[PDB]
């Protein structure tokens, strides 16, 4: 029940594909912790956090004009095609588009090779191939020789690529229009997937990743599967930043985000050093109070329950933003009030969190109060995200 073991034991409670950093790195930290040199130990923990936090992801998106590159980029960033910062949908060189909340996630819109006079290899060099983590090759219909050859070149250069077939919703709508209930919409998808794969393999790509989706319905088709696969292919430490940037499409995705964020709080908490003082004994320092307000804003944005996200959703709904906010809890925490009231409010949350969850550590050891409060806000915001998801699905 010693501290070093408790530190690593926390992470061991999460499933493999849900750990924030390699268990191997964590076990070395455990070793250093046992050594007792807090100087070196804190430094090692801070280094782990820095690697996670500093991770930058550069995603290349290529394909013919009109295939849906701009839309795909806006969808993953959670931005409407008509909002600012959004890649303008509609008919040069590459253009970057950073995620609005996670600047370290950058999508690059590349001009389709077909619009250039360059062979696959020259095209990739011109587009600064080595700057990307992976490539997304998009087509709204069938994949032409151009697209396929780029894929082969990328593969030959030892980088990952993914084929994304957009506008599948349009195919289903047009084929099903006026047809009896018996029309098989699922079969349309199954046929397109198999046909694409046969074509890819016929052309020399043995294991072509293919995803059929619609930029107008991120919750359906292969979008969820694509997100899981992209995260799975990334080095462990790079997953956190990309994960928190993803659209909050399912309870599973929301829960996965929470799991990653819980681990970051744990790391951050140990980096600040544990104490022997019970967390609910005193009020908070003003600096910690300000940090918590920033933390709440970040969590709300990550989970899509921030002001801007709420406005965007309820624009045309029968219930406006104020009605939507009334259905959740996080928006009320920091409504304007005096400093005493907010201090008293948080001093109660801390007692309640610890009475329900314990101190998460061996007897007499505690994280500084602010971290238990981050867990409290995280749970609150997570629950709000699920509540809102249900409301979104009923209406859109
Ligand atoms: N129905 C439907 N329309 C889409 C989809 N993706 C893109 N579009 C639309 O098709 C057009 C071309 O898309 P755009 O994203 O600008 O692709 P780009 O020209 O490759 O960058 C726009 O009118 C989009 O609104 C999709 O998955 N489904
Ligand atoms: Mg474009």
């Amino acid at each position: 029940n010693d501290l070093p073991s408790s530190f690593t034991g926390y992470f061991k409670k999460f499933n493999t594909g849900r750990k924030i950093i390699s268990q191997e790195i964590l076990n070395l930290i455990e070793l250093r912790m046992r050594a007792g040199n807090i100087q070196l130990t804190n430094s090692a923990i801070s280094d782990a956090l820095k690697e996670i936090d500093s991770s930058v992801l550069n995603v290349a998106v290529t394909g013919e004009t009109g295939s849906g590159k701009s839309s795909f980029i806006n969808t993953l960033r959670g931005i409407g095609n008509e909002e600012e910062g959004a890649a303008k949908t509609g008919v040069m060189e590459r253009h970057p588009y950073k995620h609005p909340n996670i600047p370290n996630v950058v999508f690059w819109d590349l001009p389709g090779i077909g619009s250039t006079n360059f062979p696959p290899d020259t095209y990739l060099e011109k587009m600064k191939f080595y700057e990307y983590d992976f490539f997304i090759i998009i087509s709204a219909t069938r994949f032409k020789k151009n697209d396929i050859d780029i894929a082969k070149a990328i593969s030959m250069m030892k980088k990952e690529f993914y084929f994304v077939r957009t506008k599948v919703d349009s195919d289903i709508t047009n084929e099903a229009d006026g047809e009896p209930q018996t029309f098989d919409k699922e079969k349309v998808l199954q046929d397109i997937r198999l046909n694409c794969v046969n074509t890819f393999r016929e052309n020399g790509i043995a294991e072509p990743p293919i995803f059929l989706l619609s930029n107008k319905n991120v919750c359906h088709y292969d979008f969820p599967v694509l997100m899981d696969k992209l995260i799975s292919d990334l080095p462990i430490y790079k997953r956190h930043n990309f994960m928190v940037s993803l659209p909050n499409i399912t309870d599973s995705v929301i829960e996965k985000k929470r799991q990653f964020l819980k681990q970051r709080i744990w790391l951050e908490g140990f980096a600040a050093d544990l104490v022997n003082i019970i967390p609910s004994l005193t009020f908070l320092l003003d600096s910690d109070l300000e940090t918590l307000k920033k933390s709440m804003k970040f969590y709300r944005t990550v989970f899509g329950v921030d002001e801007t996200s709420l406005q965007r959703l309820a624009r045309d709904w029968e219930i406006e933003v104020d009605q939507v906010e009334a259905m959740i809890k996080s928006p009320a925490v920091f409504k304007p009030t005096d400093e005493e009231t907010i201090q008293e409010r948080l001093s109660r949350y801390i007692q309640e969190f610890c009475l329900a969850n314990g101190y998460l550590l061996p007897k007499n050891s505690f994280l500084k109060e602010i971290f238990y409060l981050k867990y409290y806000f995280l749970d609150m915001v997570t629950e709000d995200a699920k509540t809102l998801l249900k409301e979104i699905c009923l209406r859109n």
